[PDB]
C-alpha cells in the first residue's frame, strides 16, 4: 500500500533531506521541517537571503542562460534583440575599457553634477530650473526625485489612467535608515563614502583637480538634505489604507495648496508636469485631474527646499541618478558600491554576471524571455489541472464565508460576488508563442548594440517611461499580463481583481503531476489561497469586484475585520528575530501578507480534505513515517527552509512586506487547528497556543 | 525483497536523479549514468571543475567551517591556533585595510622587484647573486624558480633522505602554454597583462611614477625569458620512467657537468645548496650524494641565463613570488588576477572566503583540522569494515596473477611478494585524537596573530620549508601519515609501498554501512583496487616491496608489460575531448592512472561476486529497475558525474595525471568484459569494442 515508483522516491528523498526527525514538530515546526536544510546549506557570498524559494529563482536563471547564451540563428528579431542585449551585458572586457565615459557623456543632459564640474553656474546654472531638472530625470531615465510623478490606474476608475503624485523613494532602503544611529551606523557611513568614492573617481577621469576638502563638505550637504526629506516623508504604516491616500484634485488646486519655492522663485506645477508629458506629446491643462497620495509630504517639503541653493538641489538629484548607474560602468566604478552594497545586503561580491544579465533581460523583455522559457521548461498539460485547482479553492473560500462569525449576511453576499468575479491568469499569454509578428513589433523601436551596453540600458530607461506615460489618455488594457512567465512568484491585482500564477511557480515543490496531491495542495494550493485572500486583506478588501476603490463593507463587518486582523498585528509583532539582533517584525506592514498566509493555509487544507473524500486516500511515501495529512504541512513548510544575512535581516523588516520564512511557518501554523490535529500537539505548546488568530 | 529504509530511499533517488534512463548504457555509459546530473547541476562561477567528487569536498568544507568559526573553552592549544589562523583569514575588513603593505614591506627579502623599485641596481644590485636569490625563495617561501631544490626520500634507499635537483615549474600550467597560439593565445596575453597590472598597483601604493611603456618593456622581457626556460624543460612524456630520471652524483660532479654562468661570473652549486641548507644549520660538502632529475634541462640552461642581466632575472624570479601572494592582499590586488585566473581556469570569481580559509587551515594544520573533522563527522566503526575490504581485493589481485598470460612464473611470485607487503592506512592517525600533548607539541613554534593574516601565511611558508629541510640527516619516519584526515581522496606511496584512505573519502557514494554492498564495492572497493594497482603501473612496478627503486622484472615480462600498457596509451590517446576544443587526452601522462582504473574495477567486481557467492543476493532498490551487478558499475560511474570549463579542460589535459571523469568511465568499461556482460552489450558497440586492453 506504499508507493514505490520513481517519482515517489525522488519526492520522499527531498522531504527527508530537508527535515530533521529528531526535533519535535510541536516545539518548532520550522526547525523540524528544515533541520536538515540548515545544516547542509550555507549562505552564498552573493546572496543576502538563501532559501528553497530563492534556489528556485536560481534554477530558473539557469534555464534563462541556456536559451540566451546560445545563438540559435533561426530566431525572430525579438529573440535576437533579447540575446544581443544579453551579450552586451556579459562582455565585461568591452565595458571595462570605457571607464565612466558613457555616464559622463550624458551628464550634461541631466544638468550635470555640480561636484564634478569645473564651472557649473555659467554652463548650466543660467538655464537651470527645478521643474525641468526633475522632469528630465523622470521622463527620460525614470529616476523619481523630490516629487514622484507617474501615470497609473485610477483607484476609483479601474478603466482609466490618471496622474499620481506621491512621495519618492530614498537612496537608502527606507526612511528609518536616515536615523544613522545604532543599527544604521555603518549604512550612513558607507552611503556618504559611496558619494565621496564616486566623486573622487569621476573627477579623476575628466582630468580635473582633486579638491578633497570640498568633497567631504559638499557631499554632507547631500546627506543632510536627504535626511530632511526622509524625515518629511510619511511612515509606511500610515499608508496602508487606500481610502485615506486617495486625494483627487486639479493641477491648479495642486498649485494652490502645495506650492514650493526654488531659488527664491515659486515652483510651477504646470511647467513641471508638462515638461514630463511633452515627451509623449500630451498637454496637461490646469483642470487635469491628479490623484495626490502624500499631501503631508508636499506640505513639509516647502520649508525644507527653500533653505538650499540650486547647486545643493542638483547634487542630490544627480547623485540618485548616478548611484544606480555606477554598477554598469568599468570595474573601477563597480567596486565603489561594494561597501555600500555590503552595508545593505551583507554580500561580499556581486552575483554572477550571467545571472544579473538573465534577470535584466527578463525584466525589460518579459514577453520574449517568457517565450523561450515556456518552450524549454513548462509543460502544456499543467493548464487544466491548475484551472481546476483554482476553482476548487475558489469554491472553498465561498463555502468558508458562512463559517466566519465576524461578518454579517449582507457583507458576505457581495464578498462572495467579488470572489466569483476573480479572473485567473495561468502559465503565459498565448500570443508570445503563436504570433511572432506581434512580438517583433513590441520591441521594434529597440536597437541594441553588442559593445554598447550602457547605451542599451539608457534606451531601456527611455523606452520604459515612454511606454508608461503614453497610457494617460488610453484605457487600461484588459488582456495585459502584470508579469512575465519566467517568474517564481504569484500575484494579485487589486485594480484588476485577478490572480496570476506564472509558469515559474508551477513546478516542484509547488505543483507537479508526478508528486502527491498532499504536496500539490500543500504547495500550489496554499499559493492559490494566498493570492485569493490577498483580495480581502487590509488593502484589497477596499476594492470591489470591478477593481474600483469602493466600500462594500458594513460598519460592523469592517470593524470586526480590524479586530480579527489586530490579533495578527500583535502576534507577528511579538516575534523576535535572532538574525536581526532580537528586533521584532512589523505587524502592520506584514499584515496583508500574514492574512493571506493564515487564510491560504486553511483553504488549501480544506480543498485537500474535499479531494480526499471525493477521490480516495493516497499511498504513503516510502522512507518517511508521516501520513498525507502531515505531509500537507510538511511541503508547505519546506518551501521556506532558509536563512538571512544579518545586514538583509534589518533590510527586510523595513522594506519587505512579507514576513521571513521562519515566522511564515510559525505564525500560520500557530493559528491552525488542523495543524495541531494532524501532529497531535499538546495544549499551550509553542506551535499550539490556546489564543489563535482567525480572519479567513 | 526491496529495501524501504530512509537511507535506501535517498540513496536510490541519488542514483535516479543522476542517471538518464533515455540513454543507451552500451552506446555511452557516461551519458547513461550522468545525463541527469548534467541537466541538474551547473558549474558554479567559482569552480574550474564541478563533479560529484568536488561536491564531497564542498560539503566537507562546510564541516570544517562549523568546527573552526566559533572558539570553545576546552580547545587545546593546537585547536586554538587553527581557529586563530582561520579568524585571521576570514576578516576581509582587516585585509582590505592593509592594501599591499604586507607585501611591499616584505619584497626586500627576495631582492625586491626591479620594475617596482625606484632604483633596483642601487638598492639590491650590489649584494645580489643568483645563488642567494634562488636560495631565499626556496628555503623561506617554497617558491621554486630556475632550479628546483628539495630534500626528499631517496628513490633507491627508501629509508634515507637525499637532496633532489630537478627542473622547476612555470608561471603557466605547462611548457605548452608558452607557444601562445590557438588555445594558449588568451593565457599568454592575460599573463603579461597580469604582470603589468601588479607592477602598476605596487608602484601606485609606493607613490612612484607610472610609466606604461617602460613597464610593458620590462614585463615582455620576463615573458621572453620564461619562454626560453620553458622551452628548455624536458617534456612530461619523457619523465614517466623513474629508472631514467634517477641520476645520483656528487655535488662536485654537478659543478662539473652543469656549470652555469650568470652576469659573467660562474655559478657556485656549493654556495647555492649551502645557502639553502644553512637555514637548518646543515653543511653540504662536495662529496654529498645528490639526485639530479633533469640533466638535459640544466645543460640547456647554460646559454640562456648568460644573455640576461640581474634585473631581468629578478624581474622573473620575483614575479613568480608575487603572483602567488597577490590573492592574499586587499581586493584591488585580488582583482588584478581576474583576467589571468579566467584564462587558466574559466572562473569569473575567486571562491568563497570561508571556503579558502577552511581549506587553507586544513592544509597547514592537517592534524589539528583532521582532529576536529573525525570527531565531528567520521564514524570509527568504518575502519574495521574497510580493513576487511582491502584484504579481499588484495587477495583478488594475487589470485588474478594466475589469469595473466603475459607474465612468467618467477615474476608472478615477486608481484605477489610486493602485494603482500603493502601497508594500509585507514581513517586518521590515532595520535591526533588520543594524545593532546603530542598534537600541541607539533605546533609549538607557530604563533599566529588575530589581525595579521599575511604575516601568518609567511610564517607558515618558513615553517613548512624548515620542517622538510631539517629531515636531510633523519631517517624516513614510517608512521608519518602522507595526508590529512579531512581529505576526499586516496593515495599510494611508492617509497612506502602503502595505500592510504583518509576519513574524508570513507563516505557516500564511496562507502556507507547503510549502503548496498554493490555500491560499496563499486565505490570504495574500486578505490582500494585503484590504490593497490598503483603499485604495479608503469611507475609503481619499478619499486620493490620495501619501496626501493630496483628492477625485479625479467626482460620478457618488462617487455610484455610495456606492450600491454601501450594498448591503453593508444586507447586513451585516441579520445578526443569536446570540452577541450577537440584536443586529445595524453595517453602517456595519464597511463598510470588509466592502468589503476582498469585493474581496480576488475578487482572490485571480482571481489563483489565472491561476496555474493558466500552471502547471497541483496535486496533491490525501490524505483530502480536494475540488478546489483548493474548497480556496481552504476555507482562507479556516478562518482565522476561532472563537467569541465573549456579553459580548464585545456589546463587539466596537460597538468592532471588523471583522465577526465568522462573517459575514466568510458575507457575502463570499454576494457571490461564483465561490464558488457552485466548490461548485455552487443559486440563492437561503443562501450564494448572487441579489442580490449588488459594489464592487471
Ligand atoms: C567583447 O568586447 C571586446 C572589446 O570590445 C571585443 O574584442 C574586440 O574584438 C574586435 C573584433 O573585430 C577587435 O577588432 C578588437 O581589437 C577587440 N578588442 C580587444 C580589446 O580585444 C570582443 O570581440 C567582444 N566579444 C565578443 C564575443 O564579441
Ligand atoms: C517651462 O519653463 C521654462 C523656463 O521657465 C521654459 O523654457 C523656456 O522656453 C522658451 C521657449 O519655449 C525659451 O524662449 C526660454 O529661453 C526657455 N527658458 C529657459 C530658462 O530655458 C519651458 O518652455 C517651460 N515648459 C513648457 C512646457 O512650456
Ligand atoms: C627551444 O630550444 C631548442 C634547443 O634546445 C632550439 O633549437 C635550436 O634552434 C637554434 C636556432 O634558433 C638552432 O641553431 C639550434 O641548432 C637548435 N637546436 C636544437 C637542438 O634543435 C629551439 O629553437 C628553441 N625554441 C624556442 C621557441 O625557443
Ligand atoms: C656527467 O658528465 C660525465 C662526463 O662528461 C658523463 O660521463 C660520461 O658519459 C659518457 C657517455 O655518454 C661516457 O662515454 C664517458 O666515459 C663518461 N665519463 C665519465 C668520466 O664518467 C656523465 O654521463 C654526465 N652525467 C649526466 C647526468 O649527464
Ligand atoms: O515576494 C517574495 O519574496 C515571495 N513571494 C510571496 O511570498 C508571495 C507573493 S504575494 C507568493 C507566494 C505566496 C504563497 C506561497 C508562496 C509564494
Ligand atoms: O586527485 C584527483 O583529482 C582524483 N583522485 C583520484 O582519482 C585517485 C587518486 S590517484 C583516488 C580515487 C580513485 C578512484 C575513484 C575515486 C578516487
Ligand atoms: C522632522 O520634521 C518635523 C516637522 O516636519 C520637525 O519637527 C522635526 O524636528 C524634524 N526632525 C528632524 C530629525 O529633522
Ligand atoms: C576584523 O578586523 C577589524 C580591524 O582590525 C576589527 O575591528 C574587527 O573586530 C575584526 N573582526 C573580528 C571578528 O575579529
Ligand atoms: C657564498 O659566497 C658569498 C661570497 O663569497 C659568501 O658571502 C656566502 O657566505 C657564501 N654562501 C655560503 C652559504 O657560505
Ligand atoms: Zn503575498
Ligand atoms: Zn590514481
Amino acid at each position: 500500500g506504499i508507493c514505490k515508483s520513481s517519482d515517489c522516491i525522488k519526492s520522499a528523498a527531498r522531504l527527508i533531506q530537508n527535515m530533521d526527525a529528531t526535533a519535535e514538530p510541536c516545539t518548532d515546526f520550522f526547525k523540524y521541517a528544515c533541520g536538515g536544510w540548515l545544516k547542509r546549506n550555507v549562505i552564498p557570498e552573493t546572496s543576502s537571503r538563501y532559501s528553497n524559494f530563492d534556489i528556485l529563482r536560481d534554477e530558473l536563471e539557469v534555464i534563462l542562460k541556456d536559451v540566451l547564451q546560445e545563438p540559435k540563428t533561426e530566431d525572430i528579431v525579438a529573440v535576437q534583440k533579447a540575446k544581443t542585449l544579453y551579450r552586451s551585458c556579459v562582455n565585461e572586457t568591452a565595458i571595462d575599457s570605457r571607464g565612466g565615459q558613457p555616464l559622463l557623456k550624458l551628464l550634461p543632459d541631466v544638468y550635470g553634477w555640480p561636484v564634478a564640474t569645473q564651472n557649473w553656474e555659467q554652463t548650466y546654472g543660467t538655464s537651470w530650473s527645478a521643474e525641468k531638472s526633475i522632469a528630465q530625470l523622470n521622463s527620460k531615465y525614470g529616476k523619481k526625485v523630490l516629487i514622484n510623478f507617474f501615470v497609473g490606474t485610477d483607484d476609483k476608475n479601474s478603466m482609466n489612467h490618471i496622474i499620481h503624485i506621491d512621495q519618492p523613494r530614498l537612496g537608502l532602503p527606507s526612511r528609518d535608515y536616515y536615523e544613522c544611529t545604532g543599527i544604521y551606523k555603518e549604512a550612513c557611513t558607507a552611503y556618504v563614502d559611496f558619494m565621496i568614492a564616486v566623486a573622487k573617481l569621476i573627477r579623476q577621469e575628466e582630468g580635473l583637480p582633486i579638491d578633497e576638502n570640498q568633497i567631504s563638505v559638499e557631499m554632507n550637504k547631500v546627506m543632510e538634505l536627504e535626511k530632511e526629506i526622509a524625515n518629511a516623508t510619511t511612515k509606511s504604516e500610515d499608508r496602508n489604507d487606500p481610502m485615506l491616500l486617495y486625494n483627487k484634485m486639479t493641477l491648479a488646486q495642486i498649485q494652490n495648496n502645495f506650492s514650493l519655492e526654488i531659488n527664491g522663485k515659486p515652483f510651477s506645477w504646470s511647467n513641471f508636469t508638462n515638461e514630463i508629458m511633452s515627451t509623449v506629446n500630451i498637454n496637461i491643462p490646469n483642470e487635469e485631474d491628479v490623484v495626490v497620495y502624500a499631501p503631508e509630504y508636499l506640505i513639509k517639503l516647502k520649508p525644507i527646499l527653500t533653505k538650499y541653493s540650486p547647486r545643493d538641489l542638483q547634487n542630490l538629484m544627480s547623485w540618485r541618478f548616478i548611484m544606480d548607474l555606477v554598477s554598469s560602468l568599468s570595474r573601477t566604478y563597480k567596486d565603489s558600491r561594494n561597501a555600500f552594497r555590503k552595508a545593505l545586503y551583507g554580500t561580499t561580491s556581486e552575483s554572477a554576471t550571467w545571472r544579473r544579465c538573465a534577470n535584466y533581460v527578463n525584466g525589460n523583455m518579459e514577453n520574449a524571455v517568457g517565450r523561450l522559457y515556456v518552450e524549454a521548461a513548462f509543460a502544456g498539460e499543467s493548464k487544466h489541472v491548475v484551472e481546476d485547482l483554482i476553482a476548487q479553492i475558489r469554491e472553498v473560500f465561498i463555502q468558508t464565508l458562512d463559517d466566519l462569525t465576524w461578518m454579517d449576511a449582507e457583507t458576505k453576499k457581495k464578498a462572495e460576488e467579488k470572489a466569483l468575479a476573480i479572473k485567473e491568469r495561468i502559465g503565459y499569454p498565448d500570443d508570445i508563442v503563436s504570433n511572432d509578428n506581434k512580438l517583433n513589433n513590441e520591441y521594434l523601436e529597440l536597437n541594441y548594440k553588442e559593445d554598447e551596453y550602457f547605451e542599451n540600458i539608457i534606451q531601456n530607461l527611455k523606452f520604459s517611461q515612454s511606454k508608461q506615460l503614453k497610457k494617460l489618455r488610453e484605457k487600461v488594457d484588459k488582456d495585459e499580463w502584470i508579469t512575465g512567465a519566467a517568474i517564481v512568484n504569484a500575484f494579485y491585482s487589486s485594480g484588476r481583481n485577478q490572480i496570476v500564477f506564472p509558469a515559474g511557480i508551477l513546478q516542484p515543490p509547488f505543483f507537479s503531476a508526478q508528486q502527491s496531491n498532499s504536496l500539490n495542495y500543500g504547495g500550489i494550493g496554499m499559493v492559490i489561497g494566498h493570492e485569493i485572500t490577498h483580495g480581502f486583506d487590509d488593502n484589497g478588501r477596499n476594492f470591489n469586484k470591478d477593481g474600483d476603490l469602493v466600500d462594500w463593507w458594513t460598519q460592523q463587518s469592517a470593524n470586526n475585520f480590524k479586530e480579527q486582523s489586530q490579533c495578527m498585528v500583535y502576534q507577528y509583532g511579538n516575534f523576535s528575530w535572532d538574525l536581526a539582533g532580537g528586533q521584532h517584525l512589523n505587524g502592520i506592514n506584514t499584515l496583508g501578507e500574514n492574512i493571506a498566509d493564515n487564510g491560504g493555509i486553511g483553504q488549501a487544507y480544506r480543498a485537500y480534505q474535499n479531494y480526499v473524500k471525493k477521490n480516495g486516500e493516497e499511498k504513503l511515501l516510502p522512507g518517511i513515517d508521516l501520513n498525507h495529512k502531515q505531509l500537507f504541512f510538511l511541503n508547505f513548510a519546506q518551501v521556506w527552509c532558509g536563512t538571512y544575512r544579518p545586514e538583509y535581516a534589518v533590510n527586510s523588516i523595513k522594506t519587505d512586506v512579507h514576513s521571513p520564512g521562519n515566522f511564515r511557518i510559525i505564525g500560520s501554523l500557530q493559528n491552525s487547528v488542523e495543524f495541531s490535529e494532524a501532529f497531535q500537539c499538546p495544549k499551550n505548546s509553542y506551535m499550539n497556543p490556546e489564543k489563535k488568530c482567525r480572519v479567513w
